[PDB]
RNA sequence: GACACCGAC
DNA sequence: GAACAGGTGTC
């Protein structure tokens, strides 16, 4: 375990539900962020949207920490700057929508060095960002 | 299929 | 805390 490091995940109710994603210090389980619940999206969305906000959010303090996740989905995604979401895109579901898309925006103007790590759950136990 | 992940004593 | 039925994704 790299122990300097920033952990993210989602959490929801329903999938797809409400979706929302928090970033904690791997060593204290300190929260970072958390963001606002969105009110319907999937879990592989959330996950995406949680390593994009990670990669933003060390980018801004000048910190070249590596973000865990534990989404094998999330971080292929994040690696080709593209979501492959199966969800719908209706009224209910623009919001998640457009916020990946941003994501996506952000990951096409932006360069970083982050290494973007897969949490080994299997091994070391949940997430310290897991609800 | 394998894997990674996320309502209901 | 501990003991069936779902969806979302990749490989
Ligand atoms: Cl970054
Ligand atoms: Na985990």
């Amino acid at each position: 375990i790299i122990w300097e490091s920033l952990s993210v995940d989602v959490g929801s109710q329903g999938n797809p539900g409400i979706v929302e994603y928090k970033g904690v210090d791997t060593k204290t389980g300190e929260v970072l962020f958390e963001r606002e619940p969105i009110p319907i999206g999937t879990n592989n969305m959330g996950e995406f949207l949680a390593i994009v906000h990670g990669l933003r959010y060390l980018k801004e303090r000048n910190s070249r920490k590596p973000i865990y996740s534990n989404s094998q989905t999330a971080i292929k995604w994040v690696k080709d700057k593209k979501a492959k979401s199966t969800l719908v895109r209706n009224e209910e579901t623009a919001l998640i929508w457009k916020l990946v898309d941003e994501a996506e925006e952000w990951l096409n103007t932006h360069t970083y060095e982050t290494p973007i790590l897969k949490w080994q759950t299997d091994k070391w136990g949940e997430i310290k960002a897991d609800y």
